[PDB]
């Protein structure tokens, strides 16, 4: 076995674009006067970080509600009704208070009956990924039928308040490369619903993986509400040094050899960061979708949002082998495996 | 069905160091009091908490944490090199991002192979972490897993005070914050393990959670600021324990007299009132420790139970019910036996 899963299947997915786009080229007019008195002469987050643009949300919209509408979708896609959940997971970092949960607010909405199990994971880039191996071991079990994992992220007041503070005629150059890193964030959201498979055979296979950590790392990039401040330089090495370590246990147990995967979905924190990862475990660029230009990095949505893409482009055969791959802030590396 | 390979290899608890009474804080609002002719000493004479604890400045949660896991790894026995799981689950939390999990890991030194993350549920998230180690335990991925619950209200009682005691501030305003003033900190780490590892150590089998998420508006909190609607909340939160527990006498097969102790969230002497004659509960089975601490939010339960432990009251084979609930709300209850 090596503690994979058995009989745990994808048996609905979707995600949500968020509406309003906010391109690299609006955000550097704002920045000029900035650029200009720091003496930065080139284009930090088009050409250096390679992202053109991100959306945003309308200012009203929390990140229960961002999820409540992945979820309804992706239980039209499973085409079931909210009875059959028996658990909802929510993994975003955006949340709605400290307490209840932000999984509550989203059972509310959408109904859930008085024996669903509910509760947040909250994990950086890598929860979404914890959500599926929680919920695969209820369902592996057979505790319950039906699971929807859920995410909704927002970056709304992140960039509206990164933006004043960067604009402001006293601001650091210390600080302005502290914060910088936060735009290249990008509101979106997903949902997924899984299911023990004996439900629904033709559906593709959630196999599990392997995760490695670094928590000696855990300062390198810290976010609040309206602020993320990162060590982008330290965040790529010791990104791609855990990696490899996490690499040599998906061989270990899932028997990884690169040119026999067919899709790689990868959390992306930026153009540079995806290239050094890459070119380090010889993967087929040809089988690495990116969103990162266009949607930025949507935090621990960002996988399945990648996922669901592909599959709504008809990328995705029944056979395919398909890798999941992120490291998160903590450092955490997970690797994981779909069958199609 | 129920969990049959899973222990609870070593548990502690931290109170924390300072004490503000429910007296002190009165004086502080009593102009406001005179003002708007309030004459009642809720805290005191209704909630029945007479004091809670708070932290030295700048404590954070993942420090109040770390202390804690620190006594649980001494309790169990073991180094941190043997955690192959770490879950924090207060409702305090650092940041957004990193999980407070990899904080408290980083502080501890777990190792390349630890996997750690949060789980948040209101007061409900302890047990909640203990089902999920639970589950990977009993299927074999580690050995033993690390639970964590560091706890802070020294913010929103400095915010809630100069709230309180504006000029401005109205008898509405008042009622709808006065539940922040019944929270305390505090903290509790618990050691999970696979049974075969730790023959003599307590049994905890797992139990029943059910909801009422139609309720998640009736308490909402941030580090600054906690708002409560506490008549309806009281009324549907004892609702929803009746339901659970009667979920609970037909898994676990419980009957009231035949539990030894009950471990319950630490809210309010109304609350506890209520519950506990709803079953004709022996009241001397039930350990509280609100009088002093207030509500701990989801490291109450835990706390209890190393207090209990501490106490050397417990004897083996002696049943014990943790009855979790939190605002959303949830519901969970589950058993130990010693
Ligand atoms: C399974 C787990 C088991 C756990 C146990 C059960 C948990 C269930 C809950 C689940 C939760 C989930 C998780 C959580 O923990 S979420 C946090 C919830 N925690 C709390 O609400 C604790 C704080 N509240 C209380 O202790 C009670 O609700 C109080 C004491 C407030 C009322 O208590 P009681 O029933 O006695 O109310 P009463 O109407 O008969 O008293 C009237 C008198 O008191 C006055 N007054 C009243 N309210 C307020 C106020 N807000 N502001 C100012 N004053 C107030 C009033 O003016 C009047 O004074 P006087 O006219 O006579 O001058």
């Amino acid at each position: 076995s090596h503690m994979l899963f058995q009989n745990v299947s994808i048996a609905g997915l979707a995600h949500i674009d968020a509406p309003h786009t906010l391109t690299s080229k609006e955000i550097n007019e704002r920045l000029q006067p900035t650029y200009d008195r720091l003496g930065i002469k080139t284009d930090v987050l088009g050409d250096v970080a390679g992202i053109h643009a991100r959306r945003l949300w309308d200012q009203d919209v929390q990140a229960s509600d961002a999820a409540t509408q992945a979820a309804r979708k992706a239980l039209i896609d499973a085409n079931i009704g909210i009875e059959k959940i028996g658990l909802l997971i929510n993994t975003s970092v955006s949340r709605d208070y400290l307490e209840p949960s932000t999984a509550s607010i989203v059972s509310g909405n959408l109904g859930v009956s008085d024996h669903c199990m509910t509760f947040d994971v909250a994990n950086a880039a890598l929860a979404f990924i914890n959500g599926m191996d929680i919920a695969a071991r209820m369902l592996e079990r057979g505790e319950i039928d039906y699971a929807l994992v859920v995410d909704g992220e927002t970056a709304n007041l992140v960039y509206e308040k990164t933006l004043e503070r960067m604009t402001s005629p006293d601001v650091t150059e210390e600080e302005f490369r502290n914060e910088l890193a936060a735009l290249t964030l990008g509101c979106g959201a997903a949902a997924m619903v899984m299911a023990r498979s004996e439900l629904v055979p033709d559906a593709p296979r959630y196999k599990g993986g392997v995760t490695r950590s670094a928590t000696e790392w855990n300062k390198l990039c810290r976010g609040n509400l309206d602020r993320m401040v990162t060590d982008t330089r330290l965040l790529l090495i010791e990104g791609i040094k855990l990696a490899q370590k996490t690499f040599v246990a998906a061989k270990q147990v899932l028997g990884w050899a690169v040119e026999e995967l067919d899709q790689f979905v990868i959390h992306q924190v930026s153009r540079p960061h995806t290239a050094a990862f890459v070119k380090s475990f010889g993967i087929d660029p040809a089988k690495v979708m990116t969103i990162f230009g266009e949607h930025g990095n949507i935090g621990p949505a960002s996988v399945p949002i990648v996922l669901s893409k592909l599959k709504e482009l008809g990328r995705l055969k029944k056979g395919d082998r398909i890798a999941l791959l992120g490291i998160g802030s903590g450092l955490n590396c997970s690797m994981a495996e779909v069958v199609w």
